[PDB]
């Protein structure tokens, strides 16, 4: 069903995450972590304190799809085992130093063709697939986007709910 999912998404905030490569999203799915550039790191830390759920919706550049979505379980922290991110040209390891812990809600993909009816008011009403890394997605659009993903039967949102 969709009732626990809707409960998790109630009054949530949503952010588009754009990865330049598949490798880093695969690592994030395996290890439950994400890192972003300092500008977005500060925004996500502010949002984590402001809302009961902050949802990251991932899309790999040139894939034509979203690869899933996850909820922040923590603000960024430094000083763990260095995650072996594949580094885009011009991006340093220090730039990705802040590590957020995340709980995946759906690890399944959604092609952009399925979200063509959803526009984001916080990005000039452009289709929700359009946006830079860190673009906030307004509540209604983000909720409807998350509800379009195929159900991920491998995830139990009970423990996710128990973190809110
Ligand atoms: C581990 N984090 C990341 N991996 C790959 N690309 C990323 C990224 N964060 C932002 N980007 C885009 C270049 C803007």
């Amino acid at each position: 069903g969709t009732s626990k999912l809707k409960y998790v998404l109630q009054d949530a905030r949503f952010f588009l995450i754009k990865s330049n490569n598949h490798e880093n999203v695969s690592l994030a799915k395996a290890k439950g972590v994400w890192s972003t550039l300092p500008v977005n790191e500060k925004k996500l830390n502010l949002a984590f304190r402001s809302a009961r759920s902050v949802i990251l919706i991932f899309s790999v550049r040139e894939s034509g799809k979203f690869q899933g979505f996850a909820r922040l379980s923590s603000e960024s922290h430094h000083g763990g085992s260095p995650i072996h991110w594949v580094l885009p040209a011009g991006m340093s390891a220090k730039m990705l130093g802040g590590v957020f812990k995340i709980d995946w809600i759906c690890r399944r993909e959604l092609p952009f063709t399925k979200s063509a009816h959803l526009t984001n008011p916080w990005n000039e009403h452009k289709p929700v697939k359009i946006g830079r890394d860190g673009q906030e997605i307004e509540l209604e659009c983000g909720t409807q986007l998350c509800l379009l993903f195929p159900p991920d039967e491998s995830i139990d949102l009970y423990q996710v709910i128990h973190k809110m």
